[PDB]
């Protein structure tokens, strides 16, 4: 029940405490760094969660799914297997257990070049293990065909971008033996993806490439503004993406232009490292809130960018979401919930997605909207300290409205969930005005593609009043195992 959200936060933490040693090593100067010299973050961060208890399904062989665990799920690091219990061995790519008198593969890491084509794509070739002995892990594998029971199958890309992806269940059909080309014998397996499952993500995405993609109704919502198309698909009706006036930047009306932000004194990338003053640095409390990969190291009240007058070039560590949109992104329709947004390639966790851009607008005038609230954006305090705290166990609201309504840009089609994988970050970089920050969307977790992306809304219940004025109730889709059941 709470098991998806476990999972999730277990990952979660897991991240947030690489990415901080990781930031950690990148204030460092270059000389004394340990990136060169074997710095292991995923190895330190696993150590520390495995002292504090926070280990999945540890001692425990499941055979079959996982609770918490999702197909097309991804990882970063292999050591993640390790920490959710999915696959126990630290380096070797068949995991098993007891059954009987004998013993059965649970999991396999089908690390490499995958077999791209689609009508194989239920069918996976395994390669063993000078001679490869039935023994171990190959003689597990190889009872499994007899007791006909499931394997977990999780693909290894030959880093950072879905590198480990969970396909799902498999059943071992026959192995046999041939000369590997190191000269020896390897054994060989087939296996077949249990029928019933959701689509293998390689899949969906290599047919979403197609220009005969089923569903694509327009190639660009964003109308040649945004530097790579926005494309909309709708396979459920026959229905188009609603019209409005796309707005990459956000523009600020005249009774908000710009007061000159202070600047910055850097003739190249800003880093905590490099020793004279940057003004930008301090104004975040002393640290980079970035890693060197562009990945915010963990949710704060506010990040500062560097501006229009700092000194420092464009590829500058504090100049992140001020490049704007870098993924693949693309709006959908979905069956209950009008518009969604998904990406085409996998996102990181930590990084930028999208601005909330729209017209911006002082409450007042706010509580006196007409028309369409649905496209009402509220700045102020949706800061969420869950995750700088479980992290340190290890180790003021705003007026101002955001409406998308008649100019916005893709993140206005953003859905909500009860069991989100964005979350709203205040950045200022242009202007220093406390009331009024960009509202930036990053991810929170390790995003497979097409997955729909979404955060938390943030109604208060019973606050949403009629045109009438009175209060309004309405229900939420989200389909997360822990539903708060009301969008407001
Ligand atoms: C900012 S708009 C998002 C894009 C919108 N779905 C559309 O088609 O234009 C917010 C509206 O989407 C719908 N919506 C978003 N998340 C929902 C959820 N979890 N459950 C039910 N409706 C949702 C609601 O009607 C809400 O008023
Ligand atoms: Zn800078
Ligand atoms: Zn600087
Ligand atoms: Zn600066
Ligand atoms: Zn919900």
């Amino acid at each position: 029940d709470s098991s998806r959200n476990k999972v999730k936060e277990t990952l979660r933490l897991f991240h947030g405490v690489c990415r901080k040693i990781l930031q950690e090593d990148e204030a460092k100067p270059e000389d004394q760094r340990r990136k060169g010299k074997g710095l292991r973050i995923d190895f330190e961060a696993s150590t520390i969660l495995k002292r504090n208890g926070k280990f999945l399904n540890s001692g425990v062989h499941i055979l079959g799914e996982v609770p918490g665990v999702e197909v097309g799920d991804e990882f970063q690091y292999r050591m993640e297997l390790n920490i959710l219990g999915i696959h126990k061995p630290s380096q070797a790519g068949i995991d098993y257990m007891k059954y009987g008198k004998a013993k059965v593969a649970t999991s396999i890491v089908a690390s490499g070049g995958y077999d791209d084509h689609l009508d194989n794509s239920d069918v996976l070739t395994y390669t063993g293990q000078e001679d490869q002995k039935l023994i171990t892990g190959n003689l597990a594998l190889a009872t499994s065909i007899e007791k006909q029971t499931p394997v977990r199958v999780i693909r290894g890309k030959h880093s950072k971008g879905g590198n480990y992806v969970y396909d799902g269940l498999y059943l071992v059909e026959k192995y046999w033996q041939q000369v590997g080309s190191h000269g020896m014998n390897v054994f060989k397996f087939q296996l077949r993806r249990i029928p019933g499952q959701p689509e293998l993500s390689w899949v969906e995405v290599k047919k979403s490439k197609s220009k005969y993609r089923e569903g694509l109704c327009k190639l660009d919502i964003s109308e040649g503004k945004e530097q790579s198309p926005i494309s909309a698909v709708n396979e459920i009706d026959d229905e188009k993406p609603p019209l409005f006036t796309y707005t990459v930047k956000l523009i600020y009306p005249d009774w908000c232009r710009p007061v000159p932000p202070k600047s910055c004194c850097c003739t190249t990338r800003c880093t905590e490292a490099e020793a004279r003053v940057c003004a930008c640095v301090e104004k975040n409390g002393g640290e980079i809130p970035y890693n060197f990969d562009g990945a915010i190291v963990g949710a704060k009240p506010t990040i500062y960018e560097c501006g229009p007058l700092c000194k420092c070039p464009s590829s500058c560590y504090l100049r992140v979401t001020q490049h704007g949109i870098k993924l693949p992104l693309e709006i959908f329709k979905t069956k209950s919930r009008g518009w969604g947004v998904r990406c085409l390639k996998s996102i990181p966790i930590g990084s930028f997605i999208c601005e909330y851009v729209g017209e911006l607008l002082e409450d007042s005038e706010a509580e006196r909207r007409i028309g369409n609230d649905e496209y009402l954006f509220d700045i102020g305090n949706r800061y969420d300290n869950s995750l700088a705290q479980g992290m340190s166990e290890l180790m003021e609201s705003s007026g101002f409205t955001i409406d998308a309504a008649s100019k916005g840009n893709v993140g206005r089609f953003i859905n909500h969930s009860c069991s989100p994988n964005l979350y709203a970050q205040n950045v200022l970089y242009d202007h220093e005005d406390s009331r009024i920050p960009h509202v930036m969307f990053f991810a929170q977790d390790n995003i497979p593609p097409l997955q729909e992306l979404c955060y938390d809304y943030n109604y208060a219940l019973d606050q949403v009043r009629d045109s009438k004025g009175n209060i309004k109730q309405k229900l939420c889709f989200c389909g997360a195992a822990v539903c708060r059941r009301r969008l407001y």
